[PDB]
């Protein structure tokens, strides 16, 4: 295991492990709101939510998941710029290692302090597997985190991560909404991209909410406390773990309801 976000294994030489990391649709991208297209074919989101059933909360050694069940249609994605079903699977998030910086994606080239992702698979391909190495596969919904008031919502995720310092280890977490995540507003860009980490495969649907939610600087210092080392190894904070952006190429970012 090679890529991460260190001096030695960082984003820049991911291309030499993952070709496809110089592809034409690889992500994050910047946002150039001047730019965005108005598309009336584009709907509301909807985010189905009510039946959610978290698992565990693990450390996978580059973020930290939140895994859902996802054997059956319990929480889906549907409409917005979507044909289908697709079902959560997890939620991680990308934070930098200062309030000014972390966030994957850039609007106007303005940095947010962290990044949320609810992904989710399309269920057209039986498992999320198959559906992550097809272009319609997956759907990815990220929601920045705008440092200011504390959430309330966060900081119970934030209480378990002293349980999970460590790569591969994890805890239970039950019974969390991943609802109370999401902004006020579901106002949306969208546009064709891939996933942000190795395997950086191109089958992802994107959608990037307008409206942050809130963190407070304080929470912001617990995401740090992470290591991306298993237990033994030489400690390595978990400082950073964002991919800066990438070339638009001929992609289209498109806005809802403008
Ligand atoms: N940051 S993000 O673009 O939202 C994102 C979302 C999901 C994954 C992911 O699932 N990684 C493992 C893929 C895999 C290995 N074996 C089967 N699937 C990576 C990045
Ligand atoms: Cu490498
Ligand atoms: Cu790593
Ligand atoms: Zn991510």
């Amino acid at each position: 295991h090679h890529w991460g976000y260190g001096k030695h294994n960082g984003p820049e030489h991911w291309h030499k492990d993952f070709p496809i990391a110089n592809g034409e649709r690889q992500s994050p991208v910047d946002i150039d709101t001047k730019a965005v297209v108005q598309d009336p074919a584009l709907k509301p989101l909807a985010l189905v939510y009510g039946e959610a059933t978290s698992r565990r909360m693990v450390n996978n050694g580059h973020s930290f998941n939140v895994e859902y069940d996802d054997s059956q249609d319990k929480a889906v994605l549907k409409d917005g710029p979507l044909t289908g079903t697709y079902r959560l699977v997890q939620f991680h998030f990308h934070w930098g290692s200062s309030d000014d910086q972390g966030s994957e994606h850039t609007v106007d080239r303005k940095k947010y302090a962290a990044e949320l992702h609810l992904v989710h698979w399309n269920t057209k391909y039986g498992d999320f597997g198959t559906a992550a190495q097809q272009p319609d596969g997956l759907a990815v919904v990220g929601v920045f985190l705008k440092v200011g008031d504390a959430n309330p919502a966060l900081q119970k995720v934030l209480d378990a991560l002293d349980s999970i310092k460590t790569k591969g280890k994890s805890t239970d977490f039950p019974n969390f909404d991943p609802g109370s995540l999401l902004p006020n507003v579901l106002d949306y860009w969208t546009y064709p991209g891939s996933l942000t980490t190795p395997p950086l495969l191109e089958s992802v649907t994107w959608i990037v909410l307008k409206e942050p939610i809130s963190v407070s600087s304080q929470q912001m210092l617990k995401f740090r406390t992470l290591n991306f080392n298993a237990e033994g190894e030489p400690e390595l904070l978990m400082l950073a773990n964002w991919r800066p952006a990438q070339p638009l190429k001929n992609r289209q970012v498109r806005g809802f309801p403008k």
